[PDB]
């Protein structure tokens, strides 16, 4: 009710369910009988059980330990978990197993080792430390992937700057991609690139990187479409930068100049 009193929410369960999803990571954490307890409050107050609000979230939960745990650690705190739910957690991860590689892949860029370990744990589960395996493991699961970055840009809640960072873990996947992969998943590419084009003057510096490598990590035989899109984007991206679109253009026309022919014509 006080953090309520700083943060003025009409209702305060709802700011309680605001708090909750940044405790629940800080519960996991300490994985004590008196965090349990903690969680157990709060769960009594919301009138959910605090064993199923625990669960909720220990699909987040194990993307961010992942990312920033001590595996040990890790497991220590996903057993104490389990035994409270009266869910296992490995049992709750065959449900949510490719929800977690979404959410590793967008914390990919700055977890990437991390990402590596949980996508590994899990590709164990559903039957991977080559980068090549991981690759193979990641291609069925990065459509979803998309998905979940698309919903994030739906909802009002979730952060801009947020959008920021999962769209520079997406340079980096579409890296990782391979261009036998980025061919296939080359229109939602752009799809996110138009995406990120809404939010301007603070995605336009990232984006620009972010739509060379588009161009580039995508496959080299075809870029007229993606061309005429990129061209049509720039235009506006050049204002707040001349020389970022520029670069973008000057890969393209010279780089794929045998293929520029009659994407020119393509656009005047």
């Amino acid at each position: 009710s006080e953090i309520a009193n700083v943060f003025d929410f009409p209702d305060l369960n709802r700011f309680l369910t605001r708090t909750l999803q940044v405790l629940l990571p800080d519960l996991a954490a300490k994985a004590s009988p008196a965090a349990s307890a903690l969680i157990r409050t709060l769960g009594k107050q919301l009138n959910v059980n605090r064993r199923e609000i625990l669960i909720n979230n220990f699909k987040y939960i194990f993307s961010h330990l992942v990312c920033s745990c001590s595996k040990d650690e890790l497991e220590r705190a996903l057993h104490y978990l389990k035994n409270e739910t009266e869910i296992e957690l490995g049992s709750l991860l065959r449900q949510d197993f490719q929800g977690l590689h979404n959410e590793l892949l967008l914390r990919i860029g700055e977890h990437y080792q991390q990402v590596f370990n949980g996508l590994s744990i899990l590709a164990s589960f559903a039957s991977i430390i080559s980068p090549e395996l991981m690759a193979d493991y990641l291609q069925p699961k990065l459509l979803g992937i998309l998905a979940f970055f698309n919903m994030q840009l739906l909802s009002s809640s979730v952060g801009i700057e947020d959008k920021k960072m999962a769209l520079n873990s997406l340079m980096s996947l579409m890296k990782l991609m391979g261009p036998k992969h980025v061919s296939s998943v080359r229109v939602k590419m752009m799809t996110t690139l138009r995406t990120g084009l809404r939010f301007k003057d603070d995605f336009p510096e990232l984006c620009c990187r972010a739509w060379d490598c588009f161009v580039r990590c995508l496959d080299h035989a075809c870029l007229g479409s993606l061309l005429s899109h990129v061209i049509v984007a720039l235009l506006p991206l050049i204002h707040i930068q001349p020389k970022e679109t520029a670069a973008i253009f000057h890969y393209l026309i010279i780089e794929n100049r045998d293929a520029v022919q009659d994407f020119l014509h393509e656009i005047y």
